[PDB]
């Protein structure tokens, strides 16, 4: 439904802003040396807040720009890896992973955009899919490895961060392939919007929880 897609854009706008202000307000409840991930988490929700306002306006206007979603992803998806690295690493090791995982995440979204902006089932579509899927798997394997050697409450807090991404991000590549299986355009927009709220606000809340554990909570 077209009115549903629009209503969900408005629910996402409000959920993203609620997440932004929750995370900024909660940042003071954790120690300064563990705040970086909470701040980056709030920034991700704030960018998505701005983009969901623009998507809702674009939609109601009758000129829905499918590119707004990818501008949001190319910014927020690398930052989401960064907000996780901000609680698992510091110093040189953090900067190294921010560069390496951040570039990988940008390539994944860029390959997706290359494929999305072609005829469905076209060669460009499949090139995009394979390069983005390969980078996705590479990132999910890096995330699995990031947990190795963690202990006690930090191992449990990291498991939750890792599994939100592992389970919660499957919908994105699933949605991409859907249109070659049939007509799933309207449902894909709805499911991506719900997924974005859960993934972005949920990951920020779990990064906050890791930062609380690390602060001695
Ligand atoms: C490289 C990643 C490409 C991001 C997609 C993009 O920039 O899309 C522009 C769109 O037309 C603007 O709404
Ligand atoms: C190191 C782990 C990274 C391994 C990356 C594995 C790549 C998998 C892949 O190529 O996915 C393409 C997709 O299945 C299209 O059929
Ligand atoms: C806040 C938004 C998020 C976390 C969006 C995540 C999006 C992806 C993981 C997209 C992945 C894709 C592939 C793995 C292959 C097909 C192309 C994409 C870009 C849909
Ligand atoms: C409408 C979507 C609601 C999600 C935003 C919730 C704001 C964060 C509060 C989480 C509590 C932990
Ligand atoms: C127009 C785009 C909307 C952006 C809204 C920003 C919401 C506020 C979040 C600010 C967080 C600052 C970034 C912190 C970086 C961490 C470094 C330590
Ligand atoms: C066209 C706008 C996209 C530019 C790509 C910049 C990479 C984002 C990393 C943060
Ligand atoms: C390529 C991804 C770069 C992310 C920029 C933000 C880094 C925050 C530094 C702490
Ligand atoms: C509509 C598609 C969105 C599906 C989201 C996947 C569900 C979230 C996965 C939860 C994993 C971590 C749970 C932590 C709870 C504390
Ligand atoms: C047919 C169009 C209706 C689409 C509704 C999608 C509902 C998905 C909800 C997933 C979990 C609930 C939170
Ligand atoms: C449907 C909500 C599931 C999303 C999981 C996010 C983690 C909640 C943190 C407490
Ligand atoms: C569809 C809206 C679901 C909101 C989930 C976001 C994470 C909840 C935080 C606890």
């Amino acid at each position: 439904m077209e009115e549903l897609t629009y209503r969900l854009f408005m629910v996402a706008t409000v959920g993203m802003l609620a997440g932004t202000v929750f995370l900024l307000a909660s940042s003071r409840e954790v120690k300064p040396e563990h705040r970086r991930g909470v701040y980056i988490s709030a920034l991700v929700c704030g960018i998505a807040w701005y983009h969901y306002q623009k998507m809702g306006a674009s939609w109601e206007s009758g000129s829905y720009d499918t590119g707004l979603r990818y501008v949001d992803w190319v910014l927020t998806v690398p930052l989401m890896f960064v907000e996780v690295l901000a609680v698992t690493r510091k110093g040189a090791a953090y900067n190294e992973a921010v560069r390496n995982w951040g570039i990988a995440a940008t390539v994944m979204i860029g390959a997706g955009y290359y494929g999305e902006t072609s005829a469905a089932g076209s060669n460009e579509y499949w090139t995009g899919f394979v390069i983005a899927m390969a980078t996705y798997v590479w990132l999910m394997r890096n995330l699995q490895a990031e947990g190795e050697g963690l202990k006690g409450d930090q191992a449990v807090a990291f498991e939750n961060i890792k599994n939100l991404i592992l389970v919660g991000w499957i919908i994105y590549p699933l949605g991409y392939i859907a249109p070659v299986v049939g007509d799933f355009d309207a449902i894909r927009e709805v499911l991506y919007t719900i997924a974005d709220i859960i993934n972005k606000v949920g990951l920020g809340v779990l990064v906050l929880q890791m930062a609380r554990v690390q602060s001695g909570e």
